RNA sequence: GCGCCAGAACU
RNA sequence: GGCACCAUUGCACUCCGGUGCCAGUUGACGAGGUGGGGUUUAUCGAGAUUUCGGCGGAUGACUCCCGGUUGUUCAUCACAACCGCAAGCUUUUACUUAAAUCAUUAAGGUGACUUAGUGGACAAAGGUGAAAGUGUGAUG
């Protein structure tokens, strides 16, 4: 169902790990204060980014408003987090 | 036990 | 650590895919040490994944010299150890700021690391102060 974190896939994989991670924050500020975004380069994990919200209402704005929206010559893909973040959880 | 850095090791 | 190529469209919350090329970083912690030449593997502990390995230096050692000093009064010689502004040797102590490692804290770096601090200390060789026993022979 609906979550504070959003799951971001189809992410340009040739962008490096703080770059990536400040340029999200760029465009998801306008939502809701943004707690953190988690991104790393291993192969199970690149081109994948999770944006944790303080607010689920910011969640549910930025994945209406940035599907398939052009990142890096790439469109992007939200989800809502299949379980909570540490930061929410705990 | 003083200086340097084509190996080696580490990132 | 970058960069390139290949593989990868995943649901994480501590650093984790291959392959090449190209960089960067470390790389001796203090204590002590120089009559001239020759030869050489250059003293002492502390620490310990590299204080490794390679290059350069080097006050060491050995040996032949030059010049001294001691060899328990003096001098000339040979002989032994010793000094090189010091000086026979065995034998005891104390003193001569140990520093780094270790433990941490800040600053810088993506990182390996770098710089600067702080804390606790811990040597040996040499040298010196003082305490014990002995130094070669022949001689004008
Ligand atoms: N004091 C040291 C010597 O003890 C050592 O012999 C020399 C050579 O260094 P290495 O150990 O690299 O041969 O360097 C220094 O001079
Ligand atoms: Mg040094």
């Amino acid at each position: 169902r609906p979550n504070h974190t959003i799951y971001i896939n189809n992410l340009n994989e040739k962008i490096k790990k703080d770059e990536l991670k400040k340029s999200l924050h760029a465009i998801f500020s306008r939502f809701g204060q943004i707690l953190d975004i988690l991104v790393s380069r291993s192969l199970k994990m690149r081109g994948q980014a999770f944006v944790i919200f303080k607010e689920v209402s910011s969640a549910t704005n930025a994945l209406r408003s940035m599907q398939g929206f052009p990142f890096y010559d790439k469109p992007m893909r939200i989800q809502y987090a299949k379980t909570d973040s540490d930061i929410i959880a705990k």
